[PDB]
């Protein structure tokens, strides 16, 4: 029997996509989606809805909180530091969710970080399933049982072991768990600190879910569901499904005068801007490998276009072989475009994925955020597809020459290190794209779920 979804997403495209990419599944089962969006954000997600008649868009009003810039909806409108304020206003639309699952009597609801949610649908007879695009590794590492019990007494020190029964090894710099142990501390809406509001959706929800494969993330969510009790399932990869909007006839026609597999395509998603040394590195370091590149980027901290920011003589030596833009584009679309051979990522979750179904050399440049942090050492050390850029241990700055080196050694046909991540890309390509392992995760998945409104 057909099941009517609730989705609540967090106000940031990297969730919005990949849970309208989930729905597009699940409607293709049969099953009716309510989908919550920001009411502008609406029409840049109409693209993606293949099945109009099954996912229904319902428009939330994001309210207003002190020092929130006018109309901002999602984490592509403000800047990294008003993130804390955007949670404020998710947290604000209580109300108006509450009157639309009281008139929309979904089975269950998908959500982001509302710890609130779970005690309005237990009221309402709803199920309340907290369900994560990023990875289980990551909430596993941060904010089990074991870490939230030392509270303040958690240290930097602390952070650069995994917690008790965690499945998997890996080292993190000392910046990151510098980093791991101050901004979990700090509020993210409503006075609740990071760390606390995730734990408290944890703790309080029906059950939990996270985009993922038993083969890669398996081990998290074995973790997971011993350390809460609650089932912890698995939605399977998120394949992307294909947009409704062919490619943009300016980005096709530039992206087909390069030779196949030569472009180096370079993208650090929607909500980040880089410092403008670490802009200029990263730029100069493509420069330097002499490859056609694209490069989307936001203008650095401080400066509000592209042109101002460039390395002194950049545009001049660069010619016609990169373009470094700053406007939304089709990502997906592109990184399957022949001409790209390698995609330096910031490693966020969604890009990872778009990255690992494509052929595209892999180069890691993970920003400061414990997912594209772990991610990028699961990338780098585990399943071994890519190659890292090297951060300074203390500082979490690149150099030019580290990002020259890590893309000349992936695109080089001759390196030995460029060809094992080609040929470890290869072996979890075919696994993420094999004829039944989406759809037999979503088999479990949706069977799981039945048995929660059961
Ligand atoms: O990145 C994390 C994360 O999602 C992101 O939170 C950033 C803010 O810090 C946002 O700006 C990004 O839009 C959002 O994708 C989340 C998160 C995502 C969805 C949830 O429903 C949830 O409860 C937690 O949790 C983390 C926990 C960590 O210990 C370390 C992390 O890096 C994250
Ligand atoms: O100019 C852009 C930037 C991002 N994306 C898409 O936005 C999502 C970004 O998700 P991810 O988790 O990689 O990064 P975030 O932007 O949240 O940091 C992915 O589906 C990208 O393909 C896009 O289509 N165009």
């Amino acid at each position: 029997s057909s099941l009517h979804i609730a989705m609540f997403p967090w106000f940031a495209m990297g969730h919005l996509i990949p849970y309208l990419h989930l729905s597009n599944k699940l409607a293709k089962r049969g099953h009716k989606i309510s989908f919550f969006t920001p009411k502008k954000t609406q029409t840049k997600l109409e693209q993606f809805n293949l099945y109009p008649n099954l996912i229904t868009f319902y428009p939330l009003n994001v309210p207003h909180v002190d020092g929130l810039p006018f109309g901002a909806e999602t984490t592509s409108d403000v800047a990294i530091s008003l993130g804390p304020i955007l949670m404020t206003a998710m947290d604000q639309t209580q109300n108006q969710i509450e009157l639309l699952l009281t008139q929309l009597k979904p089975q269950i609801i998908f959500f982001d970080f509302v710890f609130w949610l779970p005690k309005i649908t237990q009221r309402l007879g709803i199920k309340s399933f907290l369900y994560f695009i990023i990875n289980p590794a990551t909430i596993s590492y941060t904010t089990s049982p074991p870490r939230m019990f030392e509270a303040e007494n958690l240290t930097e020190v602390d952070l650069m072991k995994p917690p008790k029964g965690y499945p998997t090894s890996f080292n993190l710099q000392s910046h990151e768990a510098k980093h791991l142990a101050s901004t979990r501390k700090i509020e993210f809406g409503s006075g609740i600190p990071f760390s606390v509001r995730s734990y408290n959706c944890l703790s309080l929800t029906d059950a939990i879910g996270f985009k993922g494969c038993r083969e890669i993330e398996g081990p998290y969510v074995d973790y997971l569901q011993e350390q809460f009790g609650k089932p912890v399932l698995l939605s399977g990869p998120v394949l992307p499904e294909q947009s409704k909007t062919a490619l943009d006839e300016k980005w096709g026609s530039w992206l087909g005068g390069f030779k196949d597999g030569s472009l180096v395509y370079c993208a650090l998603g929607s909500e980040l801007k880089l410092k403008q040394d670490q802009f200029h590195e990263l730029l100069l370091g493509l420069e330097l490998t002499g490859f056609p590149f694209l490069a989307i980027l936001k203008p650095p901290v401080g400066f509000e276009t592209i042109e101002d920011a460039l390395p002194e003589g950049f545009k001049e030596r660069v010619k016609e072989k990169g373009i470094v833009h700053s406007g939304w584009i089709q990502q997906q679309l592109i990184l399957e475009h022949p001409s790209v051979g390698c995609f330096v990522t910031h490693c966020g979750a969604g890009s990872i994925t778009e990255g690992l179904v494509n052929n595209c050399q892999m180069v890691l440049l993970p920003q400061l955020n414990g997912d594209y942090i772990i991610n990028a050492r699961i990338m780098g050390r585990h399943l071994k597809v890519g190659v890292e850029v090297k951060k300074g241990e203390e500082d979490g700055l690149f150099t030019k020459e580290s990002v020259y080196e890590a893309v000349k050694i992936v695109m080089d046909d001759e390196n030995e290190i460029g060809r094992e991540v080609r040929s470890n890309h290869t072996k979890v390509r075919n696994l993420l794209l094999r004829h039944d392992l989406e759809s037999s995760c979503l088999d479990t998945f949706c069977e799981k779920l039945q048995e929660l409104v059961s």
